[PDB]
């Protein structure tokens, strides 16, 4: 009858999440064309 | 015998319709690319 009632009391409501992109954005590895790597681990 | 006697007595004169193109322009959903759907009853 009266949902504009019910509103205000939010915690009786349903909670659901609005998926939205969160987060620091991916870095990558630019530099690897440019140099010439070596793996010794005996270096 | 004049045919002005007869034009008003329309049912005597034979009827054909003009054809022509009537209706309205169909409406569609421009906007399904953009957005993103969910769908769920519970929100």
């Amino acid at each position: 009858m009266t949902f504009s009632s019910t509103s205000n009391l939010k915690e009786l409501l349903r909670k659901v999440v609005l998926d939205v992109e969160l987060g620091r954005e991916q870095v990558q590895l630019l530099y690897k064309p440019i140099y010439d790597s070596i793996a010794d681990s005996n270096l």
